[PDB]
């Protein structure tokens, strides 16, 4: 029972990731956690990236002391998926991917089941694992205990839900400095948790549930690769345009079957449809979309649109944002 927390042993942590600045020395510039799924992408949590965006960030796989550029591979951060419900007031739906600039071919974490999360009662330990835990170089880990989600409502609150089939959960240290980083199950390792919020100083740690977030994780490490959300921030009256680019990573073809352009008013335009010029999309080809939005209020604009793909496997949806203020 690691109860305070401790350099931990790497070879238990090969799927461990460190997220950091890109062009700085990796333990100056770590600034988040994550976990390695396999291929090109990265899970970890989406308030890491409030102020940053991809061509800022690399990712390093395997790493355990920072300051040892020969331990994991140093990756760069190509794409990064936000949930669209993210709220950063509360952090709920605190969830990202990072997609890669290359594959790596390091071993994966092993994510727990859908039914996992509300199958545990009070208590299970479970064992977080990251560079803040209390910075040191060498990656540390601790055990804390699964809490009574009726009870991690009451005392943590900022939107917590007391049904355990929600976003987040808390668990509780026996006496931490970076999000993003996995807590898994102490018997059989499957990551639960996103380290989220809370624990800063009668708290708990608050993490994201991976249980809850399965399909949607799935749904962003299909290897379709896309501009998910053009944020133009403070704008003037006018039309505005922005491009959006998808991307087939995938071997088998995708064709192009659908949108929900329709559903949205009268201030959203679709200027150029690439995808429907070619349709089709073989792999490493890509098409773009270049929408529109007429401000004549003063308001904020927060646009989801939604292209759709069918494949020999069944079908994959982008769902990209086009937001500004005025």
């Amino acid at each position: 029972r690691i109860i305070n927390g401790s350099n931990a042993n790497s070879a238990e942590w090969p799927s461990i990731v460190a997220l950091v600045k890109r062009g700085a020395d990796a333990y100056q510039g770590q600034f988040c956690g994550g976990s390695f799924l396999g291929g090109r992408y990265v899970l970890t949590a989406a308030h890491c990236f409030d102020s940053r965006s991809a061509a800022s960030v690399d990712v390093i796989i395997g790493a355990y002391d920072l300051n040892n550029s020969s331990q994991g591979e140093r990756i760069a951060a190509q794409k990064i998926y936000r949930h669209l419900s993210y709220s950063p007031s509360n952090l709920l739906n605190d969830i990202a991917i990072v997609e890669l600039a290359q594959t790596s071919s390091l071993p994966a974490i092993t994510l727990a089941g859908p039914a996992t999360r509300t199958s545990l009662p009070a208590l299970t330990p479970l064992t977080v694992a990251g560079w803040g835990i209390t910075f040191t170089p060498i990656l540390q880990e601790v055990d804390v205990d699964l809490v009574s989600q009726s009870l991690c409502q009451i005392v943590m609150q900022h939107g917590i839900s007391s049904d355990p089939n929600s976003t987040n959960f808390c668990a509780a240290r026996l006496t931490q400095g970076d999000a993003g980083g996995p807590i898994v199950v102490k018997t059989g390792r499957e990551q639960l948790g996103i380290v989220s919020w809370g624990d800063e100083q009668g708290t708990y740690g608050v993490y994201t549930n991976v249980s809850y977030f399965r399909d949607w994780i799935t749904k962003h490490t299909n290897q379709l690769s896309y501009d998910q959300v053009a944020n133009l921030g403070i704008r003037p009256l006018g039309k505005v345009s922005q491009s959006f680019t998808y991307t087939n990573l995938d071997a088998n073809a995708l064709t192009y079957t659908g949108n929900t352009f329709s559903s949205l008013p009268a201030d959203f335009s679709v200027l150029s449809d690439g995808c429907s010029t070619k349709v089709t999309l073989a792999t490493g080809e890509s098409c773009s979309v270049e929408v529109a939005v007429d401000a004549q209020h003063y308001r904020q604009y927060q646009y989801d649109f939604e292209l759709i793909f069918s494949y020999a496997g069944g079908s994959k949806r982008a769902t990209s944002r086009i937001q500004l203020d005025t």
